[PDB]
């Protein structure tokens, strides 16, 4: 054989991937996660799982054909979860998505049913994985993943408000003429209608914008900064209305979270976690708060100081989400 | 104003602007890969479907926190493309299941009659990167319509075909594609030419280890690797309905050589009149040095009698189509 | 020629670089700036200039030999400033540097005299450039480079406290178990002994550490956070005491500023610019305050809200700098 | 405590890194390897070891102070090898270095002695690491580390001719007006004076320069391409004369090798390995041939077809190294 003429093999294999990531679902969100992760060099192996064989194989092939331009030497796919074995991070994007005028919360019974199959099959083959949930309603489905998997809370993460805050910071940037990296501000709570802009923390160079205008984000605000939060809440729906779905931004947001996990960075992200014990919340609610993210998932939670109004808005989001949790049928 | 309370302003054009024409799957794959390789300080998108266009723009803009391209704009109106260093054309009818890219030619020539003069109007000194199919004929057309000197009119050509060939060779050999070397030239399509004479790892000619390499007499039928290269788009189209990611990555690799003036060699579409035994204004892929002025030099690959035959055949097939077309 | 057999030239070769950077000085600082810039792919041409013929050629050669691993296709050097033609960014690292036990301010007479030569030669060949001053005392020398150059003040930028703030954020993250990217805090004023830690802006996820612990950074602070700023002031002197000089941190700091300039990012950095008009300051003092940095340099200045003590401290830094700058002749 | 007021901790972590790299030796070569590996985001922990305590701690601090600009969250140093525990890759750059005019082979007994201390300490704390030898003479010192470590030969790699081949490709590029990435050519054998340029493999776009010019690299060569290989052999001496040492190109070369290993790329590099059984070599000689390099080190060797003259040169290189190697006191 030509190969053996050209190459002397010196070593019996033992290929056990060291930085493997799995993306479950090859819809537009999942493939946006994939290309973003590939282009950030975060993994030595990428596996894709879905239920439509042809679509899955074609997406796998299309990525493989770009390998020259990449640094991820093994891209694989199967309907069978054994392909995901030894993943450090498994990203769940499968399930029904919201239509125009439909709340993400309306997706819950359909995606719970799907999760009942996906989660046990995922955790089966990857004892070291973190589970990053992207499917919606993301906060409820992170709770669901946690309950079905039996994983400890640090290992079950929801993409949560990482995108909402990125959007908030983009829109703020545009108003001030400053790059979003230098515009700081947190949208917490539900990834959806009841999210909470934390005006008290919104700043450039440590300068509190609320300190300069204490009516920031209220109806009295002459510059109507609340509209920036409204734009954040409406963003997914506006993009859905224009191009049919969203993909690129969530892909990049998920890639940003993957980077923190895979590279043990311990950056702070507003992502879905259990918050029993904070802000007077006494039940097992999952919602976005600022969490320190690394190789063991969420190891630490930042206790954001909230005004009485912000705290009320967060408890409100927490009641909403708990109310849907009480509808869950395991 | 809050802004004025916060910031003292002291000072009232982009220098590395890229435009992508067409926000179909190819176009948007180009856009995401360009954004993720930090090649541009402004990205403009142009298409004719207003809602689709604005939505893709917005979806990109929402990821800005995670990118280093501070201005992302879109419009149907080509004034948005002004001052582009590079303009990438991906628009037009796209390859369909079970059909040659050559089936798309007249309709795309018609559309280029509109797009190209509008691009030239707002960026008279850009480099044009044609991706639309059939890319070899459309690169020629772009050149004729624009009036640009030929160095500034480049087709994505066989960059991707060669990438696919090096992936497949790497999979056979257990080696990364970066370390597997080999060229697919000619048409970006069914008449492409694998230059077996050049295929090598670490400077070791595979033909030296297997003289029949790529012929019918090759006991390990490496010709099938080229067959896989030719069929690849057809199979991917059959499976997922179009191709996007590999071509976006390929186009971004080329944008990088242009924007960074790398002078790397790529098998990309250029006018081959008076080279490799060819007499008409045919564009096809040969290895070209690519940089800030586009294509400045061509590598004269030493072709076997056959490889030269296949290459002249690929040229004939294309000039066959190009001949009998109206513009 | 083999070249002509191999290659047909189709185009006359009128090369003019589009993203050229020059580094003046190939001491440890300049070469650290060089390698960091080269590894962030910010330039299509790198020019080096110094006065020691052999050292310059050797440094250039060593970089050139790495070209396969880089994406900067032309690296050149010369004593003659014609080598620097057409630069978009020129970085000045040349001049005397402080010994152990010597103030950066003690370098000023030597480095003013050298700037009288360097600055007109840079401007002669790079009429479109921004000037990034790194040579010390950086605040006074930015003022000097501005005066000599005839450039507008937006295009004459001092590396300032970009490094001091990076040190502060590193030390803070170390204490808190958080990546520096998520620890926010500004050190302003002189890049030197009179710098000001802005405790009122120090935060994680928008949470003010001073609201948590009002004594933050005072002598009554039970965790002695003032020790963090003292480590920042002393950093250069400690590293100089240990390895003889500093290089890697300042190289990375300068590369960070080069990125914002070359990619027109409009990030906010604490860098040296004129502050006449703010904080009661009447004279042409240059010091660090947070500025928006982009392709035309510093286009905007953020007005940080300072406590009375912080502001008094910033005004004293200005006074210190004016004390030396008022005596300069050039 | 302020940390606890700010942050709630969820779990006591496994603080064991997944992608740890250690650099032994913090002279110019070691620190250029360090800055390059930092800027390529290859590791989640960088450990430095050397024997001079002050210089060691100064270099650690200087790197540490740039953390904000990096994605390597822990940088540590110690003269104690406990600091290196759980390294995936340990890069040995320590020992005496070429003075001006000095042959790398002249360093051999000094560096074998240093290695009798270094290697067992490294192996104690990372029994599963790959070893990357950079110290000179690198071929013989790779043999020494292999013998002392007791590792299987796949896990003991010498940086070899990776740099010599990068230099060759740089020079060919500047001759042809092509980027080094698109110029191909292999320099094999000893990293030093007896290296062998393989003229038969020298190509652009698969076009053999020898096919164009049948006298390429020979005494008859109109254009004296052999000068190009002479320049490769002479490069380190020239740079040492000019700047006193070499650092940047070797830093970049070592980082490129680290990348292949750490990301399991399975690229081919001309690096130091045992070539017993090739080219009629009957003894445990280490020298550079093209090797497939990945997460288990050197898994495969490409068999280059050499002319009789090229093979004779290569066996000459083999004999030279074996003369010294075969009599080592250890
Ligand atoms: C077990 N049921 C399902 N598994 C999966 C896995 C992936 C996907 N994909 C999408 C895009 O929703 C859908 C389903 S439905
Ligand atoms: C007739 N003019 C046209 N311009 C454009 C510009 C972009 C596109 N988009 C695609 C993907 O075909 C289609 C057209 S048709
Ligand atoms: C008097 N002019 C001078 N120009 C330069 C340019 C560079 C340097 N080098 C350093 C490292 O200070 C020193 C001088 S002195
Ligand atoms: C006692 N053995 C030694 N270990 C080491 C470790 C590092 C270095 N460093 C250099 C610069 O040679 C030298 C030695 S000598």
């Amino acid at each position: 054989a030509l190969k053996d003429q050209l190459i002397v093999n010196l070593l019996k294999e033992e290929q056990v991937p060291q930085n493997k990531i799995t993306v479950v679902g090859v819809g537009a969100v999942g493939m946006a996660c994939a290309i973003s992760i590939l282009m950030k060099d975060l993994a030595d192996e990428l596996a894709l799982v879905d239920v439509i064989e042809d679509k899955l194989k074609g997406e796998m092939m299309d990525l493989q054909h770009g390998s020259l331009f990449l640094k991820t030497p093994k891209i694989v796919s199967s309907k069978d979860y054994s392909v995901t074995a030894n993943s450090k991070l498994v990203i769940i994007t499968a399930g029904a998505r919201q239509q125009e005028g439909e709340s993400r919360l309306n997706l819950v019974q359909r995606n719970v049913n799907i999760f009942k199959f996906i989660i046990p099959n995922v955790v089966k083959y990857s004892p070291q994985c973190k589970l990053l949930i992207v499917s919606n309603p993301v906060d409820i489905l992170t709770y669901v993943a946690w309950k079905i998997s039996g994983f400890p809370k640090n290992r079950v993460i929801g993409s949560g408000c990482n995108l909402d805050s990125a959007r908030f910071r983009y829109l703020m940037g545009e108003r001030l003429g400053v790059h979003p990296l230098s515009c700081h501000g947190w949208v917490l709570g539900e990834h959806g209608d009841s999210s909470v802009p934390v005006w008290s923390g919104v700043n450039v160079a440590g300068v509190s914008l609320k300190s300069l205008n204490p009516q920031l984000g209220t109806d009295a605000d002459k510059e109507q900064w609340k509209d920036v939060h409204k734009q954040v809440v409406d963003s997914a729906y506006e993009v859905i209305k224009l191009k049919g779905y969203t993909s690129w931004a969530i892909g990049l947001s998920v890639a940003d979270l993957a980077e923190s996990i895979m590279k043990n960075l311990r950056r702070v992200h507003p992502i879905s976690t259990m918050i029993k014990g904070l802000y007077g919340i006494k039940e097992d609610v999952f919602l976005s708060v600022p969490c320190i993210l690394g190789q063991n998932g969420i190891s630490d939670v930042v206790k954001v100081t909230l005004t009485p109004d912000e705290e009320a808005r967060l408890k409100k989001s927490a009641d909403t989400l708990w109310g849907i949790q009480k509808e869950l049928q395991f």
